C-alpha cells in the first residue's frame, strides 16, 4: 500500500472574486476534469475539480457579506464513474449546493436545479445561473459540494468538494489562532487503481445475478485516506496553537479521531458555529458532512512527529497500516512570530438562552425496503424522494423532530437551511417497534454532550435510539431538504423535499 505521510498537505488557495465592491461580492467557479497528483508515488488521477482543483478552492466571507457564486458545469460530457441507471436527459447533471448555507431556495442547490454543460439543460427546479448568498448566519465552517438527484455519490467522489469559511468580525476579539494558523482539513476516503485512476465500486462484491450492471452499493469504504486532496499526508507546524477547519468530505466513512501522543484537542466549534464554551476532548466522532472546529496547541510538542489516529472501522476493522492514519503533524517548523493567539473557555452564547415555542412536534422514522432486485433501498419515513411532500414546517416556527432509527446502523441526519440544537437520545425496543410500530424505551434520555450543545445541522442517529432535535424554520420560505448525508444513502433514496411554508 502507499507510503504513509511523504507528501505535504496542500493548503488549498483562497478564491479571488472576480468583481468586488462594498454592495456585492462576486466569484466565478468552473467544474473541470482535471489531473491531479494524490500521492508521490502514483501517476496522476483523472479527476472533477471546483476550477480545476481538487479540493476546490475555499471561500471566504464575512457575515452578511452579499455574496454571488456563478457555478458553471464545464465537464465532458460523459461520467467516468459508473452510473446505475435503474435509480432514477444529458448524463452528467451538476448543482453546487453551500452546505449550512442560509440561503434562498433556488440558490441552496436542490438535487432537482442540476444543470449540464453550459447550463444547456437544466432540472425542474433550476432558475438562475448565479447563486445568491447574503451570509446572514453565525460565522462557522461550511463546505459546498455537488448534489445532483441520483449522482451525488458519484460527483462527490469525483472531487467536487471545498471549504467555505464565514467570518463574524464580533470574534475577532477572542483571538482564535488565524490566517496561517487556521487550515481546513478536507478528509476524503478513496480508493484508488495502480494505475493512479479513482476506483469506485460498479456493484457490490459477489453480485447475485439478479442485479443491474453497473448497480449502486449501500455504502462505500475507501481503501486510503486523503486530506486535502493528498493521500495520508503530513503537515509541518510551529510549536503553537493551531485552528483546525475539520470536515468530512467522505461518501459514507465515519472517523474517530485522536492524537497519537495522547494530545488534546479544543473544539471550539461545531456545524453551525462557535460553541458556548471550548471543550477539551481526546478524541471525537466525525461522520459525513459534520464539521468540528478545533485547535490543537503544538506548543509542549516541538520536535514531534503526531499521527491524527482513526479508530472507526468501515465495514470491518481499522487497519493500522492504511485506514487507521489520517495525516502527521511535525512541530519542526521555526516560529514565524510570538503567538498571540488564546484558546478561551469563554466563546459565543449557549443555543439556550433562546425560549421558542414548539408549534410542533414531528415523528420520523428511518426505514427501507428492497428493490426488484433484492436491493436495499433506504427510505425516511417510508416515502421515495418523488412523493408529495410531508415535512412541512412553518416559517419563522420551531419544531422538535424525534427521530427513529430501528436500523442496524448510523445515519448522520442532515437538514438544509437551518442549524438546529440537540435535545437528547434514548433507546428503545427495535423488535417491539418493528412488530407493533410502538416505541417502548428501555432506558432514560440520554441528553447532549458538551459537543453537542450548540448549534448542529448534521446529526448522528445510532440504531436503536429516538434521536430529539429542535429546529426553527428561517428565516427563508422555500423548498429545501433533509436527507441521511451518507451518500450511497441520499442517493437510494434516503432524501425527501421539504417545504418551509408562509
Ligand atoms: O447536503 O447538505
Ligand atoms: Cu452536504
Ligand atoms: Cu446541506
Ligand atoms: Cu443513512
Ligand atoms: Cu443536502
Ligand atoms: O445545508
Amino acid at each position: 500500500t502507499l507510503e504513509k505521510f511523504v507528501d505535504a498537505l496542500p493548503i488549498p488557495d483562497t478564491l479571488k472574486p472576480v468583481q468586488q465592491s462594498k454592495e456585492k461580492t462576486y466569484y466565478e467557479v468552473t467544474m473541470e476534469e482535471c489531473t491531479h497528483q494524490l500521492h508521490r508515488d502514483l501517476p496522476p488521477t483523472r479527476l472533477w475539480g471546483y476550477n480545476g482543483l481538487f479540493p476546490g478552492p475555499t471561500i471566504e466571507v464575512k457575515r452578511n457579506e452579499n455574496v454571488y457564486v456563478k457555478w458553471m458545469n464545464n465537464l465532458p460530457s460523459t461520467h467516468f464513474l459508473p452510473i446505475d441507471h435503474t435509480i432514477h436527459e444529458p448524463e452528467v447533471k451538476t448543482v453546487v449546493h453551500l452546505h449550512g448555507g442560509v440561503t434562498p431556495d433556488d440558490s441552496n442547490g436542490y438535487p432537482e436545479a442540476w444543470f449540464s454543460k453550459d447550463f444547456e439543460q437544466t432540472g425542474p427546479y433550476f432558475k438562475r445561473e448565479v447563486y445568491h448568498y447574503p451570509n446572514q448566519q453565525r460565522g462557522a465552517i461550511l463546505w459546498y459540494h455537488d448534489h445532483a438527484m441520483a449522482l451525488t455519490r458519484l460527483n462527490v467522489y469525483a472531487g467536487l468538494v471545498g471549504a467555505y469559511i464565514i467570518h463574524d468580525p464580533k470574534e475577532k476579539r477572542l483571538k482564535l489562532p488565524s490566517d496561517e494558523y487556521d487550515v481546513p482539513l478536507l478528509i476524503t476516503d478513496r480508493t484508488i487503481n495502480e494505475d493512479g485512476s479513482l476506483f469506485y465500486p460498479s456493484a457490490p462484491e459477489n453480485p447475485s445475478p439478479s442485479l443491474p450492471n453497473p448497480s449502486i452499493v449501500p455504502a462505500f469504504c475507501g481503501e486510503t485516506i486523503l486530506v486535502n486532496g493528498k493521500v495520508w499526508p503530513y503537515l509541518e507546524v510551529e510549536p503553537r496553537k493551531y485552528r483546525f477547519r475539520v470536515i468530512n468530505a467522505s461518501n459514507t466513512r465515519t472517523y474517530n479521531l485522536s492524537l497519537d501522543n495522547g494530545g488534546d484537542f479544543i473544539q471550539i466549534g461545531s456545524d453551525g458555529g462557535l460553541l458556548p464554551r471550548s471543550v477539551k476532548l481526546n478524541s471525537f466522532s466525525l461522520a459525513p458532512a459534520e464539521r468540528y472546529d478545533i485547535i490543537i496547541d503544538f506548543t509542549a510538542y516541538e520536535g514531534e512527529s503526531i499521527i491524527l489516529a482513526n479508530s472507526a472501522g468501515c465495514g470491518g476493522d481499522v487497519n493500522p497500516e492504511t485506514d487507521a492514519n489520517i495525516m502527521q503533524f511535525r512541530v519542526t517548523k521555526p516560529l514565524a512570530q510570538k503567538d498571540e493567539s488564546r484558546k478561551p473557555k469563554y466563546l459565543a452564547s449557549y443555543p439556550s438562552v433562546q425560549h421558542e415555542r414548539i408549534q410542533n412536534i414531528r415523528t420520523l422514522k428511518l426505514a427501507g425496503t428492497q428493490d426488484e432486485y433484492g436491493r436495499p433501498v433506504l427510505l425516511l419515513n417510508n416515502k421515495r424522494w418523488h412523493d408529495p411532500v410531508t415535512e412541512t414546517p412553518k416559517v419563522g416556527t420551531t419544531e422538535i423532530w424525534s427521530i427513529i432509527n430501528p436500523t442496524r446502523g448510523t445515519h448522520p441526519i442532515h437538514l438544509h437551511l437551518v442549524s438546529f440544537r440537540v435535545l437528547d437520545r434514548r433507546p428503545f425496543d427495535i423488535a417491539r417497534y418493528q412488530e407493533s410500530g410502538e416505541l417502548s424505551y428501555t432506558g432514560p434520555a440520554v441528553p447532549p454532550p458538551p459537543s453537542e450543545k450548540g448549534w448542529k445541522d448534521t446529526i448522528q442517529a445510532h440504531a436503536g435510539e429516538v434521536l430529539r432535535i429542535a429546529a426553527t424554520f428561517g428565516p427563508y420560505s422555500g423548498r429545501y431538504v433533509w436527507h441521511c448525508h451518507i451518500l450511497e444513502h441520499e442517493d437510494y433514496d434516503m432524501m425527501r423535499p421539504m417545504d418551509i411554508t408562509d
